[PDB]
């Protein structure tokens, strides 16, 4: 469980990517990332994940927008 803070996202474009001191760009989506109800964001915000490691590079899964 660690912590990710936006590089920029595209949420429109279906997709934004978050970037994390220690580790690269985290991919993320506006599904994963989610929460109840529909939500959007801007930069400079903060999610919560776990980085795993799959075929395209260490990426977050079931992100969280930190509160």
């Amino acid at each position: 469980m660690l912590e990710g803070k936006v590089k920029w996202f595209n949420s429109e474009k279906g997709f934004g990517f978050i970037e994390v001191e220690g580790q690269d760009d985290v991919f993320v989506h506006f599904s994963a990332i989610q929460g109840e109800g529909f939500k959007t964001l801007e930069e400079g915000q903060a999610v919560s994940f776990e980085i795993v490691e799959g075929n395209r590079g260490p990426q977050a899964a079931n992100v969280t927008k930190e509160a």
